[PDB]
Formats: C-alpha cells, sequence, structure tokens
C-alpha cells in the first residue's frame, strides 16, 4: 500500500498528541469563493509522498476555533488538515456541506503551492462539529467520491443517510442536550445502510462541546478512522475492529469488519 505514511501505529502511537511529523500552517482569506477561509494545517516532511486532505467544518453560530485542536493533531499523523469558517455563522448542515466541499476544491484548485505540492486530491475527507457534522453527512450525498466523512455530535433535520456511499464515523456525547443522540446521531447511524463501512462511539458523560476540547477518546479513532479510509491503512484496522471500548466510551456500534 503506497499511501502508508509514519511507523507502524501502537495503542500508544495513536494516543499521542503530537504525531510523528511536523506541521506547518497556511491561513486562507476569508474572501475565498464559496467558504469563509480557514487555516490549512500539513505535515512538513516529503519524502515518504503524498497525503490526503480532510476539511473540518464548525458548528451553529460556531467559528474556526472551536476546531482548532484537531488541526495539529491530525496533520502530525500524516493528513494535510483544512479548518474552515463558514460564510455566516448561522449557515444551515447543507450549506456547511456545500462549503466544505468548496474548501476541498480550494486545497486542490487556489491552494498555495507548498501545500498543493503535498497534496493527492484523489483522498479527500470531510469532519464536522455539529450542524458542521451535519454538513458531513450532507457533503458525502453531494460527492460520494469523498474517502470519510466524520460527524462530531452531529445536528440534522433529515434524519434518514440511507443514500451515503462514503465510509462514516459519527460520534455522539451522551448527554448532549443540543443535538440529543437519539434524535440525530443515533438516527443517522442506523440509517446509514449496514452494508456502509461505518461506525457510531459514544461518549460516556460528555455534552455538546465535547469535540471542541482536546480528547484523547475522540483523536485516536478519528485518527485510525481517516488513516483506515482516507489511506487504506489495514495497520489501523486493529484500533477500529471488533469495537473499542475505552473505558470513556459509553456505546459503540459498528459494521466490522470493513
Ligand atoms: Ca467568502
Ligand atoms: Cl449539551
Amino acid at each position: 500500500n503506497p499511501y502508508e505514511r509514519g511507523p507502524d501505529p501502537t495503542e500508544d502511537s495513536i494516543e499521542a498528541i503530537r504525531g510523528p511529523f511536523s506541521v506547518a500552517t497556511e491561513r486562507v482569506s476569508s474572501f475565498a469563493s464559496g467558504f469563509g477561509g480557514g487555516t490549512i494545517y500539513y505535515p512538513r516532511e516529503t519524502d515518504e509522498g503524498t497525503f490526503g486532505a480532510v476539511a473540518v467544518a464548525p458548528g451553529f453560530t460556531a467559528s474556526q476555533g472551536s476546531m482548532s485542536w484537531y488541526g495539529e493533531r491530525v496533520a502530525s499523523q500524516g493528513f494535510i488538515v483544512f479548518t474552515i469558517d463558514t460564510n455566516t455563522r448561522l449557515d444551515q448542515p447543507g450549506q456547511r456541506g456545500r462549503q466544505l466541499l468548496a474548501a476541498l476544491d480550494y486545497l486542490v484548485e487556489r491552494s498555495d503551492r507548498k501545500v498543493r505540492e503535498r497534496l493527492d486530491p484523489n483522498r479527500l475527507a470531510v469532519m464536522g462539529h455539529s450542524m458542521g457534522g451535519g454538513g458531513s453527512l450532507e457533503a458525502t450525498v453531494m460527492r460520494p467520491s469523498l474517502k470519510a466523512s466524520i460527524p462530531l455530535t452531529p445536528w440534522n433535520l433529515d434524519k434518514t443517510w440511507g443514500q451515503v456511499q462514503v465510509p462514516t464515523f459519527i460520534i455522539g456525547a451522551e448527554l448532549d442536550t443540543i443535538a440529543p443522540v437519539r434524535t440525530h446521531a443515533k438516527p443517522f447511524y442506523e440509517s446509514l445502510p449496514s452494508s456502509l463501512p461505518k461506525a457510531y462511539m459514544e461518549l460516556d458523560g460528555a455534552t455538546h462541546f465535547a469535540p471542541n476540547i482536546p480528547n484523547t477518546t475522540i483523536a485516536k479513532y478519528v485518527i485510525s478512522w481517516l488513516k483506515r479510509f482516507v489511506d487504506e491503512d489495514t495497520r489501523y484496522s486493529q484500533f477500529l475492529c471488533p469495537n473499542p471500548t475505552d473505558r470513556a466510551i459509553e456505546e459503540y456500534r459498528s459494521t466490522c469488519p470493513y
């Protein structure tokens, strides 16, 4: 597998705050067409080859600051990470899905050459918090060629996602009162096809804002999910299959094995 990057993982390496790659950033102006700009995090070393990318959307009334900590933590594992702002803070999930796609198109078509020369434009993923998690879902129905989708405590009025054909990893917060897992996260998960590579992880005790705070349980499995499906890196299957059972996890569902 020529998409493999970094040394073989271990239980400890997927929990590391700082991965094997050193990280740099490129700021993207608010004036970009199709989304509210953002920050591109990328691996600095080029000697292992190019990397896939993930665009990351904030939630309703939130800004890219709520999603900042994913930038270095994930990019240092060998990914290009793009934490974006939305056109307005009040944009709905659908718009966020569109804007996630414009952010990835920007990476591919117009980003600085330091980014573009490190990029594999065919290996792309979406991730989002809350309404941005809804956006992550929306994005995959808009662009089925995406490699992965990670909706974080997602929020969406549309509860059926039977048409999704992108490997989807949904993360819920047990006590989430803004996007209750019973009417968002779990209906979304159980609606994805049983034949789709997919997963639900519910964080014990967590509230809606758990994804905005550095969380080793979130990070380790977000990284595994992106490695396994953006890189097709089966070295990371061990952490995804069978169901992880960390003390921090209230519940986990999956269609293992992939
Ligand atoms: Ca704009
Ligand atoms: Cl909450």
